[PDB]
């Protein structure tokens, strides 16, 4: 029924992915002097440590909005990969299932207590 619950427990699903060995690529900005072509490919950037402090600043209405930013983060290394069998694609991959199993809760709990809001 808590329409706000989902801000904690979205606070404890990045805690857990920043302590998984897999986000280590993901969790501040793509450095353009490591990827010097990045912006070229990349329209938006994203990454774990933009997304916690969106969140933390208030600036997320629902988990819906969050799960598009953690979204991007995936696809930008999809899009940006040299290889579907690269190091870093192959860890997006698997963060990618982790974060799906996790967030599924959390949207289903907030849709269906904001259906009983407005019933
Ligand atoms: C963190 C920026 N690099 C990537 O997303 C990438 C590099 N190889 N495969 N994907």
């Amino acid at each position: 029924y808590d329409i706000q619950a989902w801000k904690k427990q979205c606070e404890e699903l990045l805690n857990l992915i920043f302590q998984c060995e897999d986000s280590e690529p993901f969790r501040q900005p793509v450095d353009l002097l490591e990827y010097p072509d990045y912006r070229d490919i990349i329209d938006t950037p994203m990454d774990f440590a933009t997304v916690r402090e969106t969140l933390e600043a208030g600036n997320y209405e629902s988990p819906m909005e969050l799960c598009k930013d953690v979204r991007l983060i995936f696809s930008n290394s999809k899009a940006y990969t040299p290889s579907k069998r690269s190091r870093i694609y192959s860890m997006s991959l698997r963060l990618s299932a982790f974060f799906e199993e996790h967030i599924s809760s959390v949207l289903s709990d907030y849709k269906s207590a904001l259906r009983f809001h407005k019933r």
